[PDB]
């Protein structure tokens, strides 16, 4: 069988937590009051939600309400668990409120507002400075998390809401997060495609926090290499190929070697032979600006096949990439 896996950092977290930190099937909503909030417009729709604009008549303040849409008891309370356990938590989607929603008859989750930069036009205008600014703080939201035992799984821009104007930002959609246990076989059907670790398009279940910094690397790749997503597969196996044509084949094998993992053998056709590519290839007149020894440096130790040789969040706060960042 496969070989087991575990991540190298904040390993046990959740096993010396109370068991009320993760034991979400057992949590007990504590309901506000829906009328309370008043809906103003619809900012858009999901698979799994609704979201809104609204006013807190409480204190005419502008919130921003998810409304989910029908799903399993247990998603929806692992969702409002992860949102109070984090609550506070830097850059964290701060969770105001939960309402039942008499219409939807489903939870409707208050959160504070955000004045978004829609990313497709601020990935446009952002310098040198403001990806690695904002790159940074991503990553306290993912120390954070990580360190309080949840892994995100679904790191990707849309995700990352961004208030240009007070440069503040923040991770939300946490209804695709887990708790990380040892040991612990996930869901691999999690994360857009463009941002879906190896690890999942491998089908290799026993991944962790490190999930979310492949994610990362997409995002980064994609911002200072200005193309958007960077690996652009028109399907979870094309999405593996396309990945292979940068990292290589030879080490995607390795990392399949290395847990006891086989490939699916409709890769047989598809896969091919392909050498790993230097970075630089990636780097051209429109986006020099924003690459530096330290953005490849940074990338590469980003982008690994094998999700135990990622940098950590940590670890990622560390490198010189962001040593020109000020520091608050
Ligand atoms: C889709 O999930 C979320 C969305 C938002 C806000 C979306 C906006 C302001 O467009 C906040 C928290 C969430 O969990």
């Amino acid at each position: 069988g496969p070989v087991p896996s575990r991540a190298r950092v904040y390993t046990d977290v959740n096993t010396h937590r109370p068991r009320e930190y993760w034991d979400y099937e057992s949590h007990v909503v504590e309901w506000g009051n829906q009328d309370d909030y008043q809906l103003v417009r619809k900012l858009g729709r999901g698979k799994y939600s609704e979201v809104f604009e609204a006013i807190n008549i409480t204190n005419n303040e502008k919130v921003v309400v998810k409304i989910l849409k029908p799903v399993k008891k247990k998603k929806i309370k692992r969702e409002i668990k992860i949102l109070e356990n984090l609550r506070g938590g830097p850059n964290i989607i701060t969770l105001a409120d939960i309402v039942k929603d008499p219409v939807s008859r489903t939870p409707a989750l208050v959160f504070e507002h955000v004045n978004n930069t829609d990313f497709k036009q601020l990935y446009q205008t952002l310098t040198d400075y403001d990806i690695r600014f904002y790159m940074y703080e991503i990553l306290k939201a993912l120390d954070y998390c990580h360190s309080m035992g949840i892994m995100h799984r679904d790191v990707k821009p849309h995700n990352v809401m961004i208030d240009h104007e007070h440069r503040k930002l923040r991770l939300i959609d946490w209804g695709l997060a887990e708790f990380y246990h040892p040991g612990q076989e996930y869901n691999v059907r999690v994360a857009s495609r463009y941002f879906k670790g190896p690890e999942l398009l491998v089908d290799y279940q026993m991944y962790d926090y490190s999930l979310d910094m492949w994610s990362l690397g997409c995002m980064l790749a994609s911002m200072i290499f200005r193309k958007e997503p960077f690996f652009h597969g028109h399907d979870n196996y094309d999405q593996l190929v396309r990945i292979a044509k940068v990292l290589g084949t030879e080490d995607l094998y390795d990392y399949i070697d290395k847990y006891n993992i086989e490939l699916d053998p409709r890769f047989n056709d598809i896969l091919g032979r392909h050498s790993r590519k230097r970075w630089e290839r990636f780097v051209h007149s429109e986006n020099q600006h924003l690459v530096s020894p330290e953005a490849l440096d940074f990338l590469d130790k980003l982008l690994r096949y094998d999700h135990q040789s990622r940098l950590t969040a940590r670890e990622a706060m560390e490198h010189p990439y962001f040593y020109t960042v000020v520091k608050d």
